[PDB]
């Protein structure tokens, strides 16, 4: 164990005996089947060294899998090398400890270890109570609230690997359903038919699904209709990726072809296949998205996993095979504009419900693929949904940035802003200020993060400063006095800001009020507030004559307007993250000016003119109610 700590990779940890060299890992695994019992538990506890670096870094996939299979075969040999019940139970407990530690310390080999455990439950005859207990221990070790939730996250791989062993004793009825909390196989069917049926659909077990359905008090037609998207996302992709490239990879295409042909039969769903396909378009694209895998150093996803190019070809083939024979899936997806909506609601919900960082990384690279698919067919747009989808994706990206992968998120934001400023002139005219003002406090981060932030800032302030529509947006934004390294930004910020000359105190206050009414997020304004403080500190002498000019109309005081604007911003920010900084900033800003008698008693709350005029032009109470509710 000590030398495994020293040299996990075994670069020089090779021991030579009788002229033959042996790796230390094989020697360590050899002690698993020692005659003395006490060696077994210690070896099971210390085998953690072969699945992680312990210098929390992981290990290469090949080494981890070969160590796992070596440990499994050694445990099997120790089982089969056999009063007796005592050491039989001891060997079973040692095997369970091995299969539990490999689950705990090796997230890469989760699925394979769980499949080995479920096979060994019936093969080795493991005690049900002990294995169940270690299952719930793992469940609340990882963080899952219920053990059934942990079971549901990998049951598809379990059943698929069980059925891919082509064994007579390994059938659906022989699946170890006792492991889950369901009392009887009927409850297991009721709970997991949506997964069990699609696995056997590709295997042409229609008699099996009929025999399950007629005994489950449910119609087989409805059950197959419910599982129709999941079998679509299985058979349909096989027709696209490198058709007839090689026989080994073309046998799947051939069996998919025959399955699709027999599903086109009159008795089967072939009569209404087109109607069901049109009915739920998001339900199949979500499954086409979640099946993405790039073979770096990530846990193995669900057994159906395809690379990015396979997904691209699948969408291309689905678009081509349509009766109208379009070129892109997004064109027929534009027939129902809501399809783009709830899919954005779909991919998000699985990301927030999970807490694993690796699963989050997988779902965010899937989201990268989806946004790339969105942006490669933006020439004609997504109908009238393009503005909504770009706003949704940019706000989701800024939320994922604010919750702290990160480089990939920066790639998404860069790509979407590039597309918006290239193929449009007003896409980023309003929802850009928060993005610009959000990544600045991220400068004090890793070198890659800082480099990406600086690159995005210089792209926004150099390559987009010539846009006529974006001139107002770039002119109206908060300064960045944070670090010296932003001098370039400074020498491209004061030019536009001070194009007409040096702004006075009144001009600075007017600009601050305009940017405050322009943006609804008080946090991103923090730096600007700091400048406002300087504007209150250096230019105190200018607060007299201005108030001399406001005596005629005291009810429109500039200073009181600034005070009430800061008060409104504080009221908005009182229930937001990072409140201790924005509250301190606004308090310091109000502390630069004393309680000057404004000769007013009433407080007027400024409101956007658009909302007031919309209310004014609505002559019906119902119309106003609908407008305010929708807003």
């Amino acid at each position: 164990k000590t030398l495994l700590e020293a040299d996990p990779y075994s670069k020089w940890a090779i021991l030579n005996v009788m002229g033959k060299d042996f790796p230390v890992n094989e020697v360590f695994t050899q002690f698993l089947a020692d005659n003395h019992h006490q060696v077994r538990m210690l070896a099971a506890e210390s085998i953690n060294r072969l699945f992680q670096d312990t210098k929390l870094k992981a290990l290469p996939l090949k080494l981890q899998q070969t160590a796992f299979e070596n440990a499994y075969l050694k445990a099997q040999e120790g089982m089969r090398e056999m009063e007796t019940l005592d050491e039989i139970y001891n060997r079973k407990s040692v095997l369970l400890t091995l299969i539990a530690v490999v689950l705990s310390c090796s997230p890469i080999c989760e699925k394979q270890a769980l499949f080995a455990l479920c096979k060994s439950v019936k093969e080795n005859g493991l005690e049900p109570h002990l294995v169940k207990k270690v299952l719930e221990k793992v469940s609340e070790t990882f963080g899952y609230r219920r053990l059934e939730d942990f079971m549901a996250s990998h049951l598809d791989y379990l059943v698929l690997e069980w059925l891919n062993l082509q064994d007579t004793e390994y059938n659906l009825s022989s699946f170890p359903f006792i492991l889950l909390n369901y009392t009887n196989i009927e409850d297991f069917y009721r709970s997991c038919y949506k997964v069990l049926i699609p696995h056997l659909v590709i295997r042409s077990h229609f008699d099996e699904v009929k025999s399950i359905a007629n005994q489950i008090q449910e119609d087989w037609k409805s059950l197959l209709t419910d599982c129709f998207p999941k079998i679509l996302v299985n058979i349909l992709p096989y027709f696209a990726y490198e058709g007839t490239r090689d026989s080994g990879m073309a046998q799947q295409r051939e069996t998919a072809t025959k399955v699709y042909d027999m599903l086109k039969s009159e008795n089967l769903l072939g009569k209404q296949i087109d109607h069901l396909f049109i009915s739920n378009l998001p339900e199949i694209v979500v499954e086409l998205l979640m099946t993405l895998h790039e073979p770096d150093l990530d846990p193995a996803p669900n057994p159906p996993h395809f690379p990015s190019h396979v997904i691209k070809a699948t969408f291309a083939y689905i678009s081509n095979c349509h009766k109208t024979k379009l070129k892109s899936i997004l064109e027929i997806l534009s027939k129902s504009p809501d399809s783009y909506q709830k899919i954005l609601l779909a991919i998000c919900e699985q990301a927030a419900e999970t807490n694993n960082v690796y699963k989050k990384h997988r779902i965010l690279k899937i989201y990268h693929l989806f946004v790339s698919l969105l942006l490669k067919d933006i020439k004609s747009g997504l109908g009238g949904a393009w503005a909504f989808v770009l706003r949704d994706v940019i706000y989701t990206l800024i939320h994922y940035i604010n919750q702290r992968s990160f480089s990939l998120c920066c790639d998404l934001l860069s790509q979407v802003c590039q597309t918006a400023v290239t193929y449009c002139k007003d896409a980023l005219e309003n929802h850009l200020h928060v993005i610009v003002g959000t990544l600045i406090p991220l400068v004090y981060e890793q070198v890659e993060v800082q480099k990406q932030v600086l690159d995005l800032l210089k792209y926004l302030v150099i390559d987009n400063k010539d846009n006529e529509n974006l001139y107002i947006t770039i002119k109206l934004l908060d300064p960045f006095p944070d670090h010296v390294v932003f001098k370039d930004l400074r020498i491209t910020q004061q030019k536009i800001k001070y194009s007409r000359g040096p702004f006075s105190l009144l001009e600075e206050i007017n600009h601050f009020l305009s940017v405050s009414v322009y943006d609804a997020l008080p946090l991103t304004r923090l730096e600007g507030l700091k400048d406002l403080r300087r504007q209150l500190e250096l230019h105190k002498d200018q607060m007299v004559d201005i108030m001399r000019a406001s005596q005629d109309n005291p009810q429109d005081g500039i200073m009181v307007k600034l005070v009430v604007n800061l008060l409104q911003l504080s009221k908005m920010a009182i229930n937001h993250t990072g409140e201790k900084e924005v509250l301190e900033a606004v308090g310091s800003c109000l502390g630069e000016v004393g309680p000057i008698d404004f000769s007013t008693i009433a407080i007027q709350h400024s409101k956007d003119a658009s909302y007031t005029k919309a209310l004014k032009l609505f002559e019906d109470k119902e119309l106003q109610w609908t407008f305010i509710m929708l807003t």
